[PDB]
């Protein structure tokens, strides 16, 4: 079998093929904010998905996944803590089973219907493949979703989710626009750690919003639908498919506001 979140492949497991899950600069972690140290000190953060160009939406049995052209300098991220320009490569989602989990990261151990994550891969590495063997080669963004008023950046990803609903299964996806899955504050607090699936390599600059964005009870419904399995083998709904808080070690966890 494969790495999963059941009982027996579920993150409990992943230090078995991956000794790194028990390292010092696991994802994710719980924010505590009464200890978070505000830097004022950090540059701005910059998002620039102007020319932003996605290519397909895909369940690769894990989560929804919206692949961009990363080729060229179109939709990066820049400022805050980082160094450098950092090209968005991929979008996915956490989801929980009730409303009360579904987020990696957690603020003082409250945790999210969900949550998004942005990866983007420093340019100074070439590709991908090579910047995930740097510790400083990622840069995701975190977006803590939350129910209420009906996300149209969302939406967008709702009306195919029945066309992927099995793992394996691909649709076309250009024209998504990802300004849309942010919410108004880029206030955000950022720590050094890894990827929360295996690998789980320590190679990513965390950057989590503080503000959460808005979903719809219909909506946060229809992220539940999908399917871990694949077309055919007995139906295990995509739900809870999340890595627990992590020990934060000596790390410390810095807010980019007061
Ligand atoms: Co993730």
């Amino acid at each position: 079998h494969h790495w999963g979140y059941g009982k027996h492949n579920g993150p409990e497991h992943w230090h078995k093929d991956f000794p790194i899950a028990k390292g010092e600069r696991q994802s994710p972690v719980d924010i505590d904010t009464h200890t978070a140290k505000y830097d004022p000190s950090l540059k701005p953060l910059s998002v620039s998905y102007d020319q932003a160009t996605s290519l397909r939406i895909l369940n690769n049995g894990h989560a929804f996944n919206v692949e961009f052209d990363d080729s060229q300098d179109k939709a990066v991220l820049k400022g805050g803590p980082l160094d450098g320009t950092y090209r968005l490569i991929q979008i996915h989602m956490h989801v929980g089973s009730l409303d009360g989990q579904g987020s990696e990261h957690t603020v003082d151990k409250k945790k999210y219907a969900a949550e998004l994550h942005l990866v983007h891969w420093n340019t100074k590495y070439g590709d991908f493949g090579k910047a995930v063997q740097q510790p400083d080669g990622l840069a995701v963004l975190g977006i803590f979703l939350k129910v209420g008023s009906a996300k149209p950046g969302l939406q967008k990803v709702v009306d195919v989710l029945d066309s992927i609903k099995t793992k394996g299964k691909s649709a076309d996806f250009t024209n998504f626009d990802p300004r849309g899955l942010l919410p108004e504050s880029l206030d955000y607090w950022t720590y050094p750690g890894s990827l929360t699936t295996p690998p789980l390599l320590e190679c990513v600059t965390w950057i989590v919003l503080k503000e959460p964005i808005s979903v719809s009870s219909e909506q946060v419904l229809k992220f539940r639908k999908l399917n871990f399995n694949g077309e055919g083998e007995p139906e295990e709904l995509m739900v809870d498919n999340w890595r627990p808080a992590q020990p934060l070690k000596n790390r410390q966890i810095k807010a980019s506001f007061k």
